């Protein structure tokens, strides 16, 4: 069926509509009726900065598809990109990594990140925005992560203003018991069958010269220990769930791993509230310090923008070394500096903690409410 073998590393250049794919394939098949196809192809779209990797191995059904799509959307006044990592296992997208960037150079600086897993429910967020402003400054942050129903949040926002300056923080972390139980697979594909077969083996095998099996003594011991448990104090539904578990265990057959009883509260909340309120009366001070020798571009630093190594083509020894072009991140020198000069009070803080069965509140606003009228009210409060 196979007349011979041949392995090749032929490089081709595919016509992707308008774009060109530097398709390099490494097939290792056997010539003849029996094709031992095992090809490691790694496509590259140089016209669209797209990298792909293909490996088909039907011997173990290994058909992995890795596609790296990069969108060049950066312009002279709008720097943007769309990073995409599509991890397909057996052509099934199981890990996807998408990034959205709209970091403009004028006011808006949108930085985003998408992290989710369709198979295991592992959703994570990373979104950054920073609204540029010559006078004030506006900035935000987003970083959320939910995996198996583990809700984690962090909400911190700060904004500058001539009147007031505010700064809050919110560390959200709530993990629910039933949500964990449902999201996390708590049942094994091969476990109830094993328990049933173990119970069958235990029942269908015992000492001779008699017919009682160990299940009778096991039920006796479960009854005795249940009687001892109910002998002591404590009237909770967890005890009744335990009794049901014991009755099920009497036959030596369960449904899941461990103990289904959940003594913890179904809602497990843990939050750290807090803020900063910082008054600057009504106006701020925006000093525009002149910066001499400013506004220069990359070429004025006596440095090159792109580093190009000497391409070495020596025919005597056949040495080939192309020009590796390295891009130096550009930076522009500001001509003026915006400096914010603050003012006096009023000052105020508040922070509240909400842990499980714990609601602690605090509030204090110090500082004279009026500089020119001397109305001081520095009152605090602590509640738990």
């Amino acid at each position: 069926e196979i007349e011979q073998y041949s392995v090749s590393a032929t490089y081709e250049l595919q016509r992707e509509d308008r774009a060109l794919v530097d398709t390099l394939k490494f097939v290792t098949q056997a010539e003849g009726a029996k094709q031992t196809e095992a090809t490691m192809t790694f496509k590259y779209n140089r016209q669209s900065m797209t990298l792909s990797s293909e490996v088909q191995i039907p011997d173990f059904d290994v058909d992995l598809g890795t596609i790296l799509r990069v969108n060049d959307e950066s312009t002279e006044g709008k720097t943007s990109y769309r990073l995409t990592l599509d991890i397909q296992n057996k052509k099934i997208t199981e890990v996807a990594l998408m990034g959205h960037l709209s970091c403009d150079t004028k006011e808006e600086r949108k930085i985003k990140g998408v992290i989710s897993i369709p198979r295991l429910q592992a959703e994570a967020r990373s979104e950054i925005l920073a609204h540029w402003s010559p006078a004030k400054l506006l900035l935000q942050m987003d970083s959320s992560a939910t995996a198996y129903g583990s809700t984690v949040s962090k909400r911190v926002a700060w904004h500058y203003d001539e009147e007031k300056i505010e700064f809050e923080w919110n560390t959200g972390t709530n993990v629910d018991t039933k949500k964990m139980t449902s999201n996390f697979p708590v049942d094994l594909s091969d476990y109830p069958k094993s328990l049933h077969m173990y119970a069958n083996r235990l029942l269908d095998h015992r000492v001779p010269q008699t017919d009682m099996t160990f299940r009778h003594v096991g039920s006796k011991l479960i009854v005795a220990m249940s009687s001892w448990l109910q002998k002591a104090s404590g009237s909770l539904p967890y005890t009744q769930t335990l009794q049901d578990h014991l009755n099920s265990l009497k036959e030596f057959n369960l449904q899941n791993m461990g103990l289904p009883d959940f003594h913890i509260p179904e809602n497990l909340f843990l939050k750290s509230d807090g803020r900063v309120k910082y008054t600057l009366n009504k106006n701020s001070l925006k000093i525009e310090i002149p910066l001499p020798f400013g506004g220069k571009s990359s070429r004025d630093l006596k440095m090159l923008e792109t580093v190009r190594t000497p391409a070495l083509h020596f025919k005597s020894v056949g040495f080939h070394l192309p020009s590796r072009e390295f891009q130096v991140p550009t930076f522009t020198i500001p001509k003026l500096y915006q400096l914010q000069v603050p003012l006096l009070g009023v000052l105020d803080l508040s922070t509240n903690v909400y842990s499980n069965l714990y609601n602690w509140s605090a509030s204090y606003s110090g500082g004279n409410t009026s500089t020119d009228h001397f109305s001081l009210r520095a009152r605090y409060h602590m509640k738990a």
